[PDB]
């Protein structure tokens, strides 16, 4: 029972949203090898998601996470990129979406940069690119990624099972790159807008 609402570019929400993709986007060490070369999207469209099932399956183990931490979620927004978008919106985040060989174990990696998120839209490393082009620096193709509310609660400070104690990982990677993130029950991330877009080519 997933819906996708879509918001209009005049909403408040939207706005927010789209400011949120546009001001993380960075400078990447592979020089845009694995999600292209840009400095800004074409937002073309931002839809919510909702599903009371998957809410409710969020809210009851953000509440456990909460009273574990001194009454603290610590609850963030974070991007997250996979070619399995469609699977996620319907069913939630699950263990088959744990990258086992990922940095910080097998969970499920978030990130503060739209553009770390955009690098896993078309696989890890951003695969062999569009499924059309087999361009990973395709100006033409959509591409779309989910802006997440993401409950890390006590998070572990990293410079499958969590952490003992700990209920999230954080990455600090670099002076310019945010962090990056892992949380590793499925229930602590609810998918929450649907961006789809392009990556624009520099003038
Ligand atoms: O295709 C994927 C996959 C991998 C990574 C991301 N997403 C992200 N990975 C990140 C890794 C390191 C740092 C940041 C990452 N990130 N930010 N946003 N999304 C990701 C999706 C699917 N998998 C294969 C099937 O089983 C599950 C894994
Ligand atoms: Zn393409």
């Amino acid at each position: 029972g997933t819906i996708l609402i879509d918001l209009s570019p005049d909403d408040k929400e939207f706005q927010s949203v789209e400011e949120e993709m546009q001001s993380t986007v960075r400078e990447h060490r592979d020089g845009g090898h694995a999600g292209g070369i840009f400095n800004r999207y074409n937002i073309l469209k931002i839809q919510k998601v909702c599903n009371k099932k998957l809410w409710e399956r969020y809210t009851h183990r953000r509440k456990e996470v909460s009273e574990e931490n001194h009454n603290h979620a610590n609850e963030r927004m974070l991007f997250h990129g996979s070619p399995f978008v469609n699977a996620i919106i319907h069913k939630g985040f699950d263990e088959r979406h744990a990258y086992i060989g990922g940095m910080f174990g097998a969970g499920i990696y978030f990130a503060e940069n739209s553009s770390k998120s955009n690098q896993y839209v078309y696989g890890i490393g951003g695969g062999t690119g569009c499924p059309v082009h087999k361009d990973r620096s395709c100006y033409i193709c959509h591409r779309q990624l989910l802006f997440c509310r993401v409950t890390l609660g006590k998070s572990f400070l990293q410079f499958a099972h969590s952490p003992p104690g700990h209920h999230s990982v954080t990455g600090r990677p670099n002076g310019l790159a945010l962090a990056e993130y892992v949380i590793y029950r499925g229930e602590q991330a609810y998918p929450e807008y649907l961006i789809t877009y392009q990556i624009m080519r520099p003038e």
